């Protein structure tokens, strides 16, 4: 669907409002009055605008001339009010001191504009919606139609009333329109602005926002200045009423209004709506049928009514108790207590007159005690807030009891807010948002429903949109219709659409219509699973929650097929399709298909209920396991080796697979060991092997290897045992030594037996991996692979002759001592004396377990520990060695005794490890930031011994990097006070100290100032910056955020307090720098770990763009652009213009280089050159 909608093709809009017979649309705008029809196909547009005028001038130029310079000006309508009583519309505009229009209703027609007479002037004020009023009317020749109308002033105290009660006379030419109700020289029917008030708080004014006539009054929702809150302008919301039958003006009251959410204050009126609460928040809420409500907007805080925040609050006042809190102020100042307290208006404090009366609701004010003002602000209900985007209008409705209210925003969207606190839950939710004019237009306050209520007409800036009430059709399931919630949408069953009461025919039946979730259509199939090969399968269909369906109902499985139904009981049965109907279904989608059954009702036609229905297919599984063991009922046959749901196609009685344990597959040995180049048979264990029938061939093992694939033929022993016949198999590679190897056991060509546990043959080679004797010992047992003697090389006894009767040596239990171990290499070479190093020993001819290993391992003479889980054997042991003090040599080999330190069964280490003491004596800043990440170089001797390092500055671990003979490089963490601290460096077993060689930890640095603020795009220019402690971050550097990109630059400390940086670049191929300037989106400095420094928040640098220059005794003239920025202070570039690379004495203007030369021209400045 799309959104009705009208655009405004040339200005602004400002109102809006729709006529209650025709749903007609008026339309409020800049220069123009437009009538629209319902749907806003535009149907009439009036020019009321750029009128020849100016603001200063009393009675507009019509009347008398002016002195003052007149203008094509902008003709805002102000106001706009449905008068169908005289068959017309009130047109108010502004720019000719306000004068009024009246339009004719059905066509726009110009009945009438009073503008001779001073009344017929409303205000100068310009702006839109800063006005507001009611009018109403009594019959022809009773006491005629009235307007009541506020306005805001400018000042103008002594032209224009604030508020008035005025006559609307029915003839428009009529001069009296606009006249008040009762002029006296004492008292009018209107309200003035003080001047003395003018005088005291210089531009107080009143700006009504919204209004509306109750029973018998007129309420305005009006925003005032600062009087008791010169200064500045802080504003107060507050509520106003009259009297309608007062043309005295007695009845005049005036209350703060606003309302407190956790703590926020919310006192800027944005907009209203009076409206009724229907039976659901009626009736919680305490409230008679024919009791009013007023759904209000509120912006947080007291500040800028010209620009309000995003905070924003949605209210409520019941007017039973704005009625109340006014009857209880005035039966208060009746008792004589305290002052009318009205700052605005009476400027000196009149006090209470007490008196005896019967005060009412009906009360219209007296002649003493006067216009009053209000002491105790009145509190609001809250309802919804909006934190991220402001609400700027409001409107509600009563459907069917519930009470739906609307909600424009600063971004152009609606939201759907029931009210649910005298409602059943927690608190009033939202229910649906939608959108208008998505960019950001914000939504204006004249926000109306139709006078069918099916739509709500929802203006803009720039357009106007018809928005519905309802559009539940985008609701596709039940369960998702009745799972929104915005109370319009319902489940019209049998037509399966989502709309409201009235859209859904045969609503009103029994079940015909659901509105609670539950309600919703829940169906099943007896028969859930039926397969493919069956046809005409009567199922039967349990259904709850449906209407009476002996209209007749059809099944339809999809698209596909429709099978008459009949009724019985609780339950509706119906057939299955045919097997050629089922297939042409089911073909491609192979193991099953699952298909949404549906119930076609006769009445509507329309598929409403459906269930998951199955289609399986027994015959697409292709071996036992996935046939029986699957999920489905399914037969395997044997000796057919084909699965299907009958047990008669099976070949005969004694081949039918029903059960999983009792199917054709190949069971697991003790791993199958397979030597390449080797005659070997290959004995196979399994369960249920057929005896191969009529016209079929015997049994095959199958072997995938990737290089060569062999076919070895087998037999089959009884139904449990097979074997492949003697052959030798083999892979071309020599790349690896265990390769397992996929096997196939085939019959009757290429019928595979099924594998689950996936057996595999493992096709061992006697080592191509293997060239000592330790690691083909190493090795299975299986291989049966082995080291021999005599060869210097390692094979079975198969292939290796017996010389000696020991000549073939095979690890027993690993009870097999590897003769002649060897060391290739070892980690750490060096080790501190006191020990607790791992050494790290890598050799290849090694001992197999590690009980012998463990006590065989020593450096020199000092007792070696070996670890466990660190060995790996024959190739690597790990040790830790014990304490040295007590040793006189400085270097020593290291032996590892294999059991025994037999005089062949011993190796010594090719090189020594070597026993230091590493001293340190030197740090390279010794001085650095408490929040740490200093750079760190410890200067020493024999640094890098051993294997783990640790440095620790107040006991608090340092950030490694770097490890060096001379030097030891570390990042410092964070310290926790200020001044010297310990350096404590332990390697292994061995902890090094020195209390002469400390670390001076420094209070964080500041920054100050930095001279000049600004500079170009490519930046490099000079900047003098000043603060505290900068001698104690050795590197310094300048950090820049410009768009998505960050930047940095270099800088060089010279005092504790100066430093002079290169400005960083901001080149950006995206966003450049416009003329005017840009601050970055951060800018900041590096220093070490101090981080609220990196980010400034005070800071005004400013960044300029990139200089413009034109080619081909006297002195040199180069002219160009951007030459020089419009720079704070004196700061300007540094020119430099060379020839060859002798610099000339220039001065340097605006548009041109006075250079100077005696006659490969280049000219410098900054990082910037040009020829
Ligand atoms: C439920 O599912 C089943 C199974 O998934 C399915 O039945 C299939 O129906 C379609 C028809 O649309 C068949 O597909 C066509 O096959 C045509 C030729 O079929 C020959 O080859 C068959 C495959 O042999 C394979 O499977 C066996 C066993 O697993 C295996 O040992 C082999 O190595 C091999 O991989 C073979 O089964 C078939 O023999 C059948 O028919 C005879 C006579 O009725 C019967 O006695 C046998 O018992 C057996 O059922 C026959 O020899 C072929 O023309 C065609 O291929 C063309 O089109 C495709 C696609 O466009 C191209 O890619 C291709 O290049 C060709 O141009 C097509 O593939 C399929 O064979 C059936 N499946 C089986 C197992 O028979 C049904 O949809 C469902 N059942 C029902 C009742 O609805
Ligand atoms: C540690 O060292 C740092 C830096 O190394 C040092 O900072 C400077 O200290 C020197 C003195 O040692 C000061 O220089 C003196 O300035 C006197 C006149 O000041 C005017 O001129 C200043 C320099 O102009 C240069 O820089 C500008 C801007 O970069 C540039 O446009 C020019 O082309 C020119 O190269 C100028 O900055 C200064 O403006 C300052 O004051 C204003 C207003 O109060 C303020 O708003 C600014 O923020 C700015 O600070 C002003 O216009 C000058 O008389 C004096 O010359 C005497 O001394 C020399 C050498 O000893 C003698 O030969 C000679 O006979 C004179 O007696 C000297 O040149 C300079 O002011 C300091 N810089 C700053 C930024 O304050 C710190 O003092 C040292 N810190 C500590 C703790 O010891
Ligand atoms: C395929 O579709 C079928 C639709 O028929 C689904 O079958 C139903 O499966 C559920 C469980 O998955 C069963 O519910 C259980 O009922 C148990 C009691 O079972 C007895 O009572 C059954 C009905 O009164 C009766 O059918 C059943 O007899 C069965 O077993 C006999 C011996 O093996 C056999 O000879 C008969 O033919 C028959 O199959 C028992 O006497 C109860 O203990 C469980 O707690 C559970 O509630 C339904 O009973 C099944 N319906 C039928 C008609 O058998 C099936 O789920 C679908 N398959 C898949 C994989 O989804
Ligand atoms: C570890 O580092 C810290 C910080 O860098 C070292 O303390 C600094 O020592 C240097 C020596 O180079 C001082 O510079 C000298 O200051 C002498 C006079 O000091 C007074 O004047 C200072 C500057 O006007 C002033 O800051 C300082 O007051 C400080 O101490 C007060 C009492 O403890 C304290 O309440 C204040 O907050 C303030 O920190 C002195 O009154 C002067 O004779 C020299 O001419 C030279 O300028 C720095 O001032 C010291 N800086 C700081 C921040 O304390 C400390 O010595 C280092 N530790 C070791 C063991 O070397
Ligand atoms: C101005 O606004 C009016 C309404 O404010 C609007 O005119 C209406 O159009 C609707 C359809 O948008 C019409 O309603 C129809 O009523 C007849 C019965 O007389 C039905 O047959 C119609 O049903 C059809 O449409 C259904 C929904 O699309 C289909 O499901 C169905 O199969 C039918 O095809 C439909 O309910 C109606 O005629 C008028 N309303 C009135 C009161 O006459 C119009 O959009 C706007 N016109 C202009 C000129 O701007
Ligand atoms: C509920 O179910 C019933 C029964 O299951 C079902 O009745 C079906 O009605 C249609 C008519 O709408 C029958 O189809 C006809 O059969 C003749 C042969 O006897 C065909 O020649 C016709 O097919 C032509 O028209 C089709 C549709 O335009 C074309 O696709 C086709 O090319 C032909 O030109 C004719 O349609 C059908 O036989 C029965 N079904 C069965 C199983 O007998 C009905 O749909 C449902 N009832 C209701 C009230 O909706
Ligand atoms: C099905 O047939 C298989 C294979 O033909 C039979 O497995 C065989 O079981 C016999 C025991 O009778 C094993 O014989 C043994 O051999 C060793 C020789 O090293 C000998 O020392 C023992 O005295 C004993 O005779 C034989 O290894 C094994 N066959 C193969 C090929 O490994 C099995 O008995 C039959 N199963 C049933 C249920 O009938
Ligand atoms: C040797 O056999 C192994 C194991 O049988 C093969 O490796 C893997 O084979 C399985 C089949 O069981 C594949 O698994 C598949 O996974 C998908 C997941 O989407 C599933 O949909 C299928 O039903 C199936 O189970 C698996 O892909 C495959 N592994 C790899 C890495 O491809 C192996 O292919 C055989 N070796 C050689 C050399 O052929
Ligand atoms: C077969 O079913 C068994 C028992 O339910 C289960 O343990 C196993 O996962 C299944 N195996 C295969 C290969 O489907
Ligand atoms: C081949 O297998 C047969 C039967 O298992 C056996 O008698 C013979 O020893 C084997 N021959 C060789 C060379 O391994």
């Amino acid at each position: 669907p799309a959104f009705r909608t009208f655009v405004a093709s040339d200005w602004g809009l400002t109102h809006l409002v729709v006529h209650e017979q025709t749903g007609e649309v008026y339309v409020g705008a800049v220069n123009r009055i437009y009538k629209l029809s319902g749907n806003l196909t535009l149907l009439r547009a009036h020019v009321t605008g750029p009128v020849e005028d100016n603001e200063k001038c009393y009675p507009p130029p019509s009347v008398q001339s002016c002195p003052h310079g007149l203008g094509s000006t902008d003709n805002v309508n102000k106001l706009l009010l449905l008068d169908y009583a005289a068959n017309r519309l009130l047109a108010c505009g502004s720019a000719s001191q306000g004068i009024c229009q009246f339009l004719r209703l059905d066509d726009l027609f110009k009945l009438g504009e009073p503008h001779h007479r001073k009344e017929h002037y409303l205000s100068s004020v310009r702006e839109a919606g800063s006005m507001a009023g009611v009018l109403i009317a009594g019959p022809p020749g009773q006491g005629q139609a009235k307007l009541f109308v506020g306005t805001p002033i400018d000042g103008k105290s002594e032209y224009f009333p604030t508020l008035s009660s005025r006559r609307l006379m029915a003839n428009e030419e009529d001069a009296d329109m606009f006249g008040f109700v009762y002029q006296d020289e004492f008292v009018s029917s209107q309200l003035k602005i003080p001047s003395d008030t003018l005088s005291k708080f210089p531009a107080f004014d009143i700006y009504y926002v919204y209004s509306f006539r109750s029973e018998q009054f007129v309420y305005y929702l009006t925003l005032q200045l600062d009087t008791q809150l010169a200064g500045e302008h802080f504003f107060t919301s507050k509520i106003v009423r009259l009297c309608v039958n007062d043309p005295k003006f007695y009845s005049y009251v005036e209350f703060p209004i606003g309302c407190e959410q956790a703590g926020v204050e919310y006192r800027l009126v944005q907009d209203a709506y009076l409206s009724r609460p229907g039976q659901a928040l009626a009736k919680q809420l305490g409230l008679a049928e024919d009791e009013e409500v007023l759904f209000t907007v509120f912006a947080q805080g007291q500040k800028n009514r010209v620009k309000p925040p995003k905070e924003s609050a949605l209210c409520l006042f019941t007017l039973r108790a704005i009625k109340e809190k006014i009857k209880e102020r005035i039966q208060s100042c009746y008792r004589g207590e305290g002052k009318l307290s009205l700052p605005w208006l009476l400027n000196k404090e009149l006090g209470c007159i007490n008196s005896p009366l019967q005060i009412d609701d009906d009360f219209c004010g007296q002649d003493f005690n006067q216009p009053l003002g209000g002491t105790v602000t009145i509190e609001g209900t809250p309802l919804f807030v909006d934190k991220e985007d402001g609400l700027t209008a409001v409107a509600a409705y009563d459907y069917q009891g519930r009470t739906v209210v609307f909600a424009g925003t600063r971004s152009g969207r609606i939201r759907k807010i029931l009210v649910d606190l005298a409602n059943p839950s927690g608190r009033p939710a939202l229910a649906y948002e939608s959108v208008v004019a998505q960019e950001g237009n914000p939504i204006l306050r004249d926000l109306v429903l139709s006078p069918n209520r099916q739509y709500l007409y929802a203006m803009t800036e720039k357009q106007v949109t018809q928005v519905p009430v309802e559009s539940c059709v985008q609701y596709t399931s039940c369960e998702l219709c009745l799972g929104s919630r915005d109370p319009h949408c319902g489940w019209c069953v049998l037509h399966s659409i989502c709309s409201r009461q009235d859209a859904c025919e045969r609503a009103e039946e029994p079940q015909r219509f659901a509105s609670d979730l539950l309600q919703c259509v829940q169906l099943t199939v007896q028969p859930r699973n039926v397969s493919v090969t069956m046809s005409q399968v009567p199922l039967v269909l349990q259904a709850w929650n449906v209407p009476d369906l002996s209209a007749g109902v059809n099944c339809s499985f999809e698209d596909f097929t429709e099978t008459e139904s009949i009724l019985e009981d609780g339950r509706i049965h119906c057939h299955s399709p045919s097997a050629r109907e089922v297939a042409p279904i089911t073909q491609g989608q192979g193991d099953q298909r699952v298909v949404k059954l549906y119930l076609k009702s006769k009445e509507t036609g329309k598929k409403f209920a459906s269930v998951d229905f199955v289609f399986y297919n027994c015959s697409v599984h292709q071996s036992c396991l996935a046939c029986v063991n699957g999920s489905f009922p399914c037969h395997w046959c044997k000796y057919r080796h084909v699965c299907t749901n009958n047990a008669a196609d099976c070949a005969f009685l004694e081949g039918r697979v029903n059960m999983s344990e009792d199917c054709p597959q190949i069971l697991p040995s003790t791993h199958i060991y397979v030597p390449v180049g080797v005659v070997k048979p290959i004995t196979l264990a399994a369960r249920n092997l057929p005896q191969p029938q009529s016209g079929q061939r015997g049994y095959e093992c199958l072997f995938h290897i990737p290089g060569s694939p062999a076919r070895v033929t087998a037999l089959r022993f009884n139904s449990s045992s097979l074997q492949c016949q003697n052959s030798s198999y083999s892979y071309e590679g020599n790349d690896v030594s265990d390769l397992p190897v996929n096997l196939s056991v085939v019959w009757n060509g290429n019928f595979v037996i099924d594998n689950p546990q996936n057996i595999q043959a493992h096709l061992y080679k006697c080592p191509a991996l293997r060239q000592s004797c330790g690691l083909c010992l190493k090795a299975d047992p299986r291989f049966e692979c082995g080291w021999c003697v005599a060869e210097r090389r390692c094979s079975l006894r198969h292939h290796c002759p017996a010389d000696s009767p020991a000549s073939w040596m095979h690890a027993h239990h690993g009870s097999s001592r590897c003769t002649d171990p060897k060391i290739l290499k070892l980690s750490p070479e060096t080790g501190p004396r006191q020990g607790g190093t791992r050494l790290t020993i890598t050799g290849e001819n090694l001992g197999l377990r590690f009980e012998d290993v463990r006590l065989g391992v020593h450096v020199g003479k000092v007792l070696c520990s070996p670890v466990e889980s660190e060995y790996i054997s024959a190739e690597q042991i790990v040790c830790e060695i014990g304490d040295a003090s007590t040793l006189r040599a400085h270097d020593a080999l290291v032996e590892v005794c294999v059991r025994d330190c037999s005089l062949h069964y011993r190796a010594l280490s090719p090189k020594r490890f070597t026993f230091v003491t590493p001293t340190f004596y030197r740090v390279s800043p010794s001085r650095g930031p408490l929040s740490g990440g200093t750079w760190i170089g410890i200067e020493g001797s024999h640094l890098n011994a051993g294997s783990d390092v640790a440095v620790s500055i107040g006991g608090r671990p340092c950030s490694f990097s770097w490890r060096n003979s001379r030097e030891i490089r570390c990042l410092t963490p964070p310290g926790h006070t200020p001044g010297s601290a310990p350096i404590v460096i332990n390697i292994n077993r061995a902890q090094l100290s020195n209390p002469e060689v400390k670390y001076n930890y420094t209070e964080d640095p500041t920054i100050l100032r930095i001279d000049p603020e600004w500079s170009i795009n490519s930046g490099g220019t000079l900047l003098t910056v000043t603060g505290t402690n900068l001698a104690t971050v050795r590197e310094p550097r300048i950090r820049a955020k410009y768009g998505g990109i960050e930047r940095e630059n270099s800088c060089m400390v010279y005092n504790d307090t100066t430093m002079v940086c290169r400005a960083p670049s901001i080149d950006n191929p995206k966003r450049s720098p416009p003329e005017l300037g840009e601050r970055p989106d951060e800018i900041g400095f590096i220093m070490d770990n101090v981080r609220t420094l990196l980010v400034l928040n005070s800071s005004s640098f400013l960044y300029y763009p990139d200089p413009v220059l034109e080619p081909l005794s006297s002195p040199l003239i180069l002219k160009g652009r951007n030459l020089l920025p419009p720079a704070p202070g004196n700061s300007r570039l540094n020119y430099t213009v060379l020839i060859g690379s002798t610099p000339c004495i220039l001065t340097v203007s605006e548009t041109q280089l006075l250079c100077e030369a005696p006659n490969k021209v280049t000219v410098r400045a900054g990082g910037f050159e040009f020829s």
